[PDB]
Formats: structure tokens, C-alpha cells, sequence
């Protein structure tokens, strides 16, 4: 017989429960989840627990208990990407990877994680109702329907100069505009205008110079960043994985290496070797996709994009050829 415990798995919109053996590893849960959610482009995802300072990320290496997390039953593990693409459009392929995404990053808007303008924040709003509501009807959506809804963050509708359910109209206008737009269609659209956000997909990291001046760091799909923690909109210096070459991390101190060794060679600090462990982590991960991009894709991936290629046509075929 086979000796068990209880988890506890949460996605940005749903909340599973399972039976996790108790010598199994982070790979053998994480893949169980994957699969249940019919979910195969795992690398973009991970699950996390949570202690209370730093937040972890489960690794595919260690035993699910020996992580330290909370033991009490249900063990709970957030299911979220830890990675995010150059381009939504171009590399999400599964309506599901799709929408955890979209979900994702709405929460990380409206809770604004990510800063976001006015007037995209209210265009944002309108696509995310296409997705949920469906096709506008004048009829149907009578004023107010969208009163109290938590559309746009907190701080474009604290723009004075402008009452509650005035927004309502500036959305409903484009939500107009949407109609004929597919629930997953929507969701991309939604995304387009987010990639382009200064703070999107970006993890900040506090750090400081070996001078002591207080700086910010950032791990994305694109490099790493150096920032004053006064703008976390635009970065003092970019460090592109392609153009570093390594990254040594010594005692409490990392050392960019830059390639063309013309160049320079960039170093800080930071103390936590917990932090210092998932900046580490995220450093890999986003080298490789960010390489990975670059290059020819896999038969993995070749395959899901083939799969799209047949499944559009083919709902697109039998929608004229049955009419």
C-alpha cells in the first residue's frame, strides 16, 4: 500500500486539492499538477509557498516536505508563472497557459504591482469584460452594470477630474468596439497591451553597491537591470543575457561579467541568502528561455503550434463550409 498526505493547489482561478506521496519530489507534484490542468507549457510556471518574509519557489530537486514549508494539512501551493514571455502572442500557444497568464497579470494591474497609465488601464478594463461578459448589448447591459466590478486599479479611478461610473462609459465605449471578439481572443489582446508595460513581467530586488548607494535590481525576459529605487519605470544601465557572459556571486556579492571584456564589469551587494537563492534561480531560467527564443523550436513546441495551425482552420472551415 501507499502511504500519503493532503495539498492544496491554487490557480488564479481555481483551487484543487490531492493526494501528494509522502517521499515524492517537487517534479513528481508539479507534473501532476501540470497534467490535471492539461497544461503543457510548464516552463513558464512553478508552485510557491509562502513564509511570511521571503517566498519560495518548490524545487524539482527536493522532497515536497523537506522544502521548509508549512506542514499543516492541506500543504498549500500557489500555482503561478515564474516566467514570462517576450512576446504572449508569439509564445503562449494553449488558450490554458493563455488565460493563467491573463488572470495573472489582471491581478498584478489592479492590485498595482504593475504600473499602468489611465487611459491603457481603461482599455485594458474593456477587453477583460469582452472575455467575461461576451459581445456587448445596449439592450441587456443597461447603465450600472458595471458599477461595482474592481475594473480599473485603484489609482486612475482616484483620478479626481473624473466620477465612478464615468468610467463605466469610457470602457463600455470600446467594449463596444470588441464585439465579435472570442473569450481567449480577448485574453491575448489584453496581454499585447501588457507586455509593453515598464514594470511588466519584471522582479525587483533591492540591492546596493559596494559604495553602500541603495539601488534596485531587476530579473526579466530581457537582461538585468539596474535601477534607482526613485523610477522603477526606466532602468539606469540594461545588462542583456546575451551580452554577459557569467555572473559570479561570492560570500554576499554579484559580479555581472560582461562578454567584450572592453567593456566593463559590473558588481553589488545584497544579503539574504534565501533572495540571493531565487535571484540566482531566475537568472538561469530567464537565460535559457530568453536563448531558447533565439533558436529553432523544439519538437515540443513545433507541435503545439501545428496543433493551433489545424484547430483554428479547421473551426474556421467548418464555420463558412455551414453556412
Amino acid at each position: 500500500q501507499p502511504k500519503t498526505f493532503t495539498v492544496r493547489i491554487v490557480t488564479m482561478d481555481a483551487e484543487m486539492e490531492f493526494n501528494c506521496e509522502m517521499k515524492w519530489k517537487g517534479k513528481d507534484l508539479f507534473d501532476l499538477v501540470c497534467r490535471t490542468l492539461g497544461l503543457r507549457e510548464t516552463w513558464f510556471f512553478g508552485l510557491q509557498y509562502t513564509i511570511k518574509d521571503t517566498v519560495a519557489w518548490l524545487k524539482m530537486d527536493k522532497k515536497v516536505l523537506d522544502h521548509d514549508v508549512s506542514k499543516e494539512e492541506p500543504v498549500t501551493f500557489h500555482f503561478l508563472a515564474k516566467f514570462y514571455p517576450e512576446n504572449a502572442e508569439e509564445e503562449l500557444v494553449q488558450e490554458i497557459t493563455q488565460h493563467l497568464f491573463f488572470l495573472q497579470v489582471k491581478k498584478q494591474i489592479l492590485d498595482e504591482k504593475v504600473y499602468c497609465p489611465p487611459e491603457a488601464s481603461v482599455l485594458l478594463a474593456s477587453y477583460a469584460v469582452q472575455a467575461k461578459y461576451g459581445d456587448y448589448d445596449p439592450s441587456v447591459h443597461k447603465r450600472g452594470f458595471l458599477a461595482q466590478e474592481e475594473l480599473l486599479p485603484k489609482r486612475v479611478i482616484n483620478l479626481y477630474q473624473m466620477t465612478p461610473e464615468m468610467w463605466e462609459e469610457r470602457i463600455t465605449a470600446w467594449y463596444a468596439e470588441h464585439r465579435g471578439r472570442a473569450r481567449d481572443e480577448a485574453e491575448m489582446e489584453y496581454l499585447k497591451i501588457a507586455q509593453d508595460l515598464e514594470m511588466y513581467g519584471v522582479n525587483y530586488f533591492t540591492i546596493r553597491n559596494k559604495k553602500g548607494t541603495e539601488l534596485l535590481l531587476g530579473v526579466d525576459a530581457l537582461g538585468l537591470h539596474i535601477y534607482d529605487p526613485e523610477n522603477r519605470l526606466t532602468p539606469k544601465i540594461s545588462f542583456p543575457w546575451n551580452e554577459i557572459r557569467n555572473i559570479s556571486y561570492s560570500d554576499k556579492e554579484f559580479t555581472i561579467k560582461p562578454l567584450d571584456k572592453k567593456i566593463d564589469v559590473f558588481k553589488f551587494n545584497s544579503s539574504k541568502l534565501r533572495v540571493n537563492k531565487l535571484i540566482l534561480q531566475l537568472c538561469i531560467g530567464n537565460h535559457d528561455l530568453f536563448m531558447r527564443r533565439r533558436k529553432a523550436d523544439s519538437l515540443e513546441v513545433q507541435q503545439m503550434k501545428a496543433q493551433a495551425r489545424e484547430e483554428k482552420a479547421r473551426k474556421q472551415m467548418e464555420r463558412q463550409r455551414l453556412a
